[PDB]
């Protein structure tokens, strides 16, 4: 029985007001909820499907989120994945195939 | 009481026979033992510091490495890391220090 990983590629926060109120000052002009990109790993769905750090994911498959336990699942029982996205003031639409490992090949973040 | 995380920014997997042979037969040019390094995160230590993947890293502080939950306690225990890493025919050496994140900012990985 193999092991296997699902992944899209996003290190992922939810958005809480303490994160909005540092995002509202380094960006004053642009979300209370949501799940915050703090980072996207190069060689991934994620990555090849146009996701960039800063973005929030506000919805997946027309739900919405807003806890990154959320996402989690979706990624886990979910292909592909339709992800709302908020750029600044643009909003945009990906679908983000998870990729998926076997036999453990995938290894672990550090 | 914060919850902390000290992160080097590498996916990293175990060096088995398996993976030595897929390795040999897209490299034959070119490590039985050691962490292969599968992807680097952009904004991470390993990024800054010169790590690439496809490294293999083989010693910590002078340890000899040869499962990936070495390199783990490692990244948890200790600051900086001087690294051993083969690349090809060349055998580097780099100082890695753990980037610590404070109050669960670090999220986690998808």
């Amino acid at each position: 029985g193999s092991h296997m990983k699902r992944f899209i590629g996003i290190r992922m926060r939810t958005i809480t007001p303490s994160l909005v109120d540092e995002l509202k000052a380094s960006n004053p002009d642009f979300v209370s909820s949501g799940i915050y990109v703090q980072e996207v790993a190069p060689n991934s769905p994620s990555q090849r499907g146009g996701i960039q750090d800063g973005d929030i994911i506000v919805k997946v498959n027309g739900r919405p989120l807003v806890d990154s336990s959320e996402l989690q699942e979706a990624v886990l029982t979910e292909s592909p994945l339709l992800l709302e996205v908020r750029r600044g003031n643009d909003d945009l639409l990906f679908s983000i195939a998870p990729e998926v490992v076997m036999g453990g090949g995938f290894g672990r973040w550090v």
